[PDB]
């Protein structure tokens, strides 16, 4: 794991049956947990639902990790790992994602499926009322041999308010490495760039891990 | 529009735990007895590593024999058709998203069907196939925002007895406006006749019958 | 054990949203016909300022026709008797906790109920007593660690159109040990009959038949 | 009307699977500081049949720092002080629904708690008492029509290893008008600090800081 690394991905996926495709490029520095990338829809464009609930699935080895909690994906490389989720947002909506991360010379390769259903038409994912990701903190923790990731976090609407989401996420390094103790990610994802359609997206995010107060 | 006795063609594609797969089905139903069945052939992803028995509810309401006195929301979307989006949520946290767009062609249903199950544990009757058979269950069905919705949380039985249990929540969508119904039901009871070992063939059967409950 | 024809007796403490009230009732039904009927005072607490359908299905599952060919759990668990626990998680975040513990003395049926809800919205149904009634409703029974489970996904219709729904999960326990039935259902239709303009008096019914699905019914 | 140093005093009466109990306690702690600490005594029904630990968030988030540019919700609310409600609903199907009125008499805060818990299971870590401690905790707090709610999944660690699960639900009611916040966090740690063989006695200490989150 180098200071400076490269992203590649591509997203396939559907909304309410709708498909539409997604890929992107990026770069970031692991061991400072901070990210950006640009994304560009190539098929399904002009997306018809807020694009802040893809941004979450558009890698924790972007995390800022002290040395008094094991890093499970700094240590999943070069073999790398994957990860499944589930965000069951508090309207019934709800989106499946995967990510299976390799990696190639200094540079991450994606590849991700992205399914979400029962998003109401006047919805504010349907009708485009989000404005941004709070930010969240995820609670890791093993079970079954395996990286747990939980995190129940919001999205600010347009008039005020917030539309929560849960997060439900299962990491699977592709070779056993040493498993962490229960701990904490603080998280703040923003799109600091966009056209009008979101057909092109610039897209960064900062991570830190913690245990908890004390501190 | 709806003719005494139909045919059904499908395909679908999906993944389970970022596995993918490929499913193609044949087969017949009479939509007024509200009964139906199929046989499944695994194209793609085999031999499937997880129990069959997630996808079979996702392998058509207009199957379902519907009384006079309660609108039939399915036939009515015919010629035209509809299409349906469904979450199951497993109590182990395993949750399958699945869509169909149901199209007709003469007197053949055409399913075009996504599935895509994530987190189930490993230990799990799911990837370890542990399961038997769904329970027959009672669906709910209702009006939301010019919609009609179905409910039916139900079970798997499981290898060496007791439940393990799932809620569905389905939204179903006519390609139309067709005329809403009420509140009302939809009994279930989905099965698999026949399979070969590694489930490459499935034999699928499902009756389903609309009422309104317990009488005022 | 069980007569054609049996009475009820209960009182309810509880509270909703931090606000504590009281229920009495006495009534009676026919268990091997499913059927029964109950007159509710409030006590303490009235006006209650919440919807007082969320009360209803607290206020027996021994009043329920059970085909000869499915196990009866209920009936079979007395003189000595059972006791339920149940949560009600309302769609919109309002949550119901319940317990009922149901004795026998001669002839009537005695209950001691608690009911707790929580983070019921303000401008919601429930605190806006916006509910028409609870519609009809298919309950599942099964087995787990011993015990008799019981789910059932409902809704209320509400007073300008619509649905809001609940679920239900019960456990139900014997107080002696009784035969175990299979997975089963038991549809269900509570209905109040009548009521004073707060709800001060209540006159409840309820009707429920046990089945196995399909096929029959 | 909030001092450095304040004064604890409460009693709850609730019930778990339908068995009544009560517990009264007394305690301190600095709410400009984020610290407080209580004993606390079984007046009834014990010994307690249930793992403790679920009884102990219930046992107020004016002890928590608040930084300057974060609005209080809570300490704006004395002297006529708030009442919250809760639902705690565990992994395995447990749910504990709890409230807690508080008010001021002199330096002294008065709770009045009501808890009632329901569908344990015997073979749980509740009913077993197999549960350790709860982990350090990120509270989510956020105005919904006009009151203050507060979200936490946070997790009990177990006898064996793992982790039982828990999601909390808070409803915050200032019984005046005061100023709302905008979306925050508060992290919490609680611990019990000592206890005899039956928890009949029991001191516990809860420490808890207000923050914006990334960056800090």
């Amino acid at each position: 794991i180098k200071p400076d690394m490269k992203i590649k991905l591509r997203m396939e996926g559907a909304v309410n049956g709708h498909p539409f495709a997604i890929e992107g490029v990026g770069l970031g520095k692991p061991f400072e947990g901070k990210q950006s990338m640009d994304l560009k829809v190539k098929e399904g464009g002009p997306l018809p639902f807020a694009y802040d609930i893809l941004t979450t699935v558009f890698n924790r080895v972007f995390a800022k990790y002290p040395e008094n909690i094991v890093d499970y994906f700094k240590q999943s490389f070069p073999e790398g790992y994957s990860w499944e989720r589930s965000m069951n947002y508090e309207d019934g909506g709800i989106c499946n994602a995967t990510n299976d991360i390799t990696l190639d010379g200094d540079c991450y390769i994606y590849e991700i499926r992205f399914d979400g259903v029962n998003f109401p038409a006047n919805g504010p994912v349907m009708q485009k009322r989000t404005v941004k990701w709070e930010p969240s903190t995820e609670k890791l923790y093993v079970r079954d041999g395996v990286l747990k990731g939980d995190v129940n976090t919001a999205l600010s609407l347009e008039g005020g308010g917030h539309y929560r989401c849960d997060f439900k996420t299962t990491y699977k390094a592709k070779k056993v490495v040493q498993l962490p103790d229960y701990h904490f990610v603080d998280h703040h994802i923003e799109i600091k760039s966009h056209d009008k359609d979101y057909s092109n997206v610039n897209l960064h995010e900062h991570a830190e891990a913690h245990s908890g107060l004390p501190r």
